[PDB]
């Protein structure tokens, strides 16, 4: 029974939030200065309350705005192994996207990687939209936790306000690593790969508390998994490719081949793409996949692999709008 509350409001735009609710750095400083306490623990909203998802989440990224659509109130996963890129790619939703507010939540990162995040915020235009709530690896698995619910609970005031929030949480691998060492501690048996069930249990609390309001106002949600290479096959990265509304999957092929972003499109989904896209961006995307597929044929020992390729890499300071993208896909079809 967490009882504690976090300060909220738009008084913390610009700042970074440690797990014991004081700032501790500015990427920018904002006019307003409300601040209200708030809840960490909330339940998530009643079906009832849920809006359809229905208009998609832009993300001025070529490959996923045509091939892995999102929508506003989704959740989507990101699993990716080391050094394929994943930090660029959460900078790059982050900065080609049209939210009215960025809530990120680190959870057990070294101070340098903490301080990537805070230095690109820094230089970015989003500056003043944004909140970052840290617990460095330095800190307890209790604080680890509460980071992750302080961030939640900042982007559930915004969304009770009305905005368009987006969610970014990495990584729920040393969030579950944590909750699974304060279950341990509780003195709870340990399930498969030493987890207790209650923290498997748990997780769908913490992941159904994004979405869209009927109310008005939505959180749209991306959690990071972190793969070992071939590593027991990994339980949470099932767990949360069954409670998520989609994954994307980061490529060590891709990755180190050049290719960036590293997504692979073959082992993605959006599963929302349908009900956020033209009837023709369906008929457009589902022919490039086609042409996906058959140039995958000729990757086993015919002109329109760099057009394509060309399609797919991205230079993470670059963001493209969705009639961009698409215009950009009917060359390649045609
Ligand atoms: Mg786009
Ligand atoms: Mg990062
Ligand atoms: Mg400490
Ligand atoms: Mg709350
Ligand atoms: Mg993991
Ligand atoms: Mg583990
Ligand atoms: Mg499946
Ligand atoms: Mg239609």
């Amino acid at each position: 029974g967490s009882h504690m509350h976090t300060q909220v409001g738009r008084g913390l735009l610009g700042a970074v939030v440690n797990p014991l609710g004081e700032v501790t750095d500015k990427f920018a400083v904002t006019d307003n200065s409300e601040i209200l306490y708030r809840p960490v623990d909330n339940a998530p909203p009643l079906y009832s309350e849920r809006a359809a998802i229905e208009k998609p989440f832009l993300t001025g990224i070529k490959v996923i705005d045509s091939l892995l659509t999102c929508g506003e109130g989704q959740r989507m996963g990101i699993f990716a192994s080391a050094g394929c890129g994943k930090t660029f790619l959460m900078n790059m939703l982050i900065e080609h996207s049209g939210a009215d507010i960025y809530v990120i939540g680190l959870i057990g990162e070294r101070g340098r990687e903490v301080t990537e995040t805070v230095d690109y915020l820094k230089n970015s235009e989003k500056k003043s939209r944004c909140v970052l709530v840290y617990a460095t690896s330095d800190y307890s698995s209790v604080d680890r936790c509460n980071a992750a619910y302080i961030a939640t609970a900042i982007a559930e005031f915004f969304r009770t306000e009305g905005h368009k929030v987006a969610l970014f949480i990495d990584s729920l691998t040393r969030y579950a690593r944590a909750l699974r060492d304060v279950a341990l501690a509780a003195g709870e048996s340990p399930a498969r790969r030493g987890y207790p069930v209650s923290v498997f249990d748990s997780l769908p609390r913490l992941l159904e508390r994004p979405g869209k309001l009927k109310a008005g106002g939505s959180i749209t949600a991306f959690y990071t998994v972190l793969l070992e290479d071939d590593d027991f096959a990994d339980p949470l990265a099932e767990e949360v490719r069954s409670i998520l509304d989609g994954h994307i999957y980061l490529s060590r092929n891709l990755a180190q081949k050049g290719q960036f972003p590293a997504i692979d499109s073959l082992k993605s989904i959006s599963r929302v793409f349908t009900q956020v896209v033209d009837e023709k961006h369906r008929i457009m995307a589902a022919a490039f996949r086609e042409l996906l597929s058959e140039i995958e044929e000729l990757r086993t020992i015919y002109n329109k692999i760099s057009v394509v390729e060309s399609f797919l890499k991205q230079d993470y300071r670059l963001g493209f709008t969705y009639e961009q993208t698409m215009e950009l896909i009917g060359e390649t079809i045609r």
